[PDB]
């Protein structure tokens, strides 16, 4: 029906599960969907840890993003997800606050947000298209009241999907890999120069090379797995723009 009617970019998905039942459920949704970039919401460090724990346990590339974390971890975590070096990034409302994301593949909500606005704001800001703008809140039907008003104010309906019996969780493998270089602006890192360092000093191609996050302290450069393990290996004994720096491939 509405499908042909230019379906809405912001989809509202709801799943009934427990604080623990969400662990196996979330991963499953990522194994069956295989999203290029999924941002899981967490209320506290606990949830963020529990999620990443289960994911890493099976072999799912995940990463945590907090607001009280160190700049390094923040940039290293933001680049790992933005560059596509990871699969699931568990961040908080304060951590993923208007961050650098405008093409999220899916936004998983560990639990109903604080307000009906933020909830839609998260997915609404992260994306605003059909392919994107996916929001999946994991929580028992007890909080249905929150989704009832949230869906009403949005003039839309929610697809309360129930969890399956068994579980065929899979392992999501990264497609890229960021490189935490210790060059930064100090090493004269410009939006394009770093490219020559990898596509000139290392021997990588533009197809493998990804995004590059430059900073006044350090610089990050993405690289396809095809040349990820190599980029870091080469740089180890090389240098960018004639400057000996330290690289670190974000797993």
């Amino acid at each position: 029906g509405g499908s042909t009617d230019a379906l809405p970019p912001i989809e509202q998905q709801f799943y009934e599960t427990s604080s623990k039942g969400k662990i196996p459920l979330l991963q499953r949704l990522l194994s069956l969907h295989q999203p290029s970039s999924c941002v899981v919401f967490c209320n506290t460090k606990k949830d963020c840890q529990a999620v990443c724990d289960a994911l890493n346990e099976v072999g799912q590339s995940a990463l945590s993003l907090h607001g009280d974390l160190e700049q390094r971890d923040r940039d290293q975590t933001l680049v790992r997800f933005a560059n596509g070096s990871a699969r699931v990034l568990v961040a908080t409302d304060v951590a993923a606050r208007g961050l650098d994301i405008k093409s999220l593949e899916l936004v998983v909500n560990f639990e109903l947000a604080w307000d009906p606005e933020v909830h839609v704001h998260r997915i609404g800001r992260t994306a605003r298209a059909g392919n994107s703008g996916l929001a999946i809140s994991f929580c028992a039907p007890e909080e249905a009241q929150r989704a009832n008003i949230i869906s009403d104010m949005l003039q839309i309906k929610l697809n309360w999907q129930t969890p399956p019996a068994n579980s065929s969780i899979a392992t999501l493998e990264a497609e890229m890999a960021t490189l935490c270089i210790d060059g930064g602006k100090k090493a004269k890192m410009r939006p394009g120069d770093v490219l020559g360092a990898l596509t000139g000093d290392i021997g990588l191609d533009g197809a493998d090379i990804g995004k590059i996050a430059v900073h006044p302290a350090h610089v990050y450069v993405a690289v396809r797995q095809a040349v990820a393990h190599k980029a870091w290996k080469q740089l180890q004994g090389g240098k960018i723009k004639g400057k000996t720096c330290r690289v670190r491939l974000l797993k």
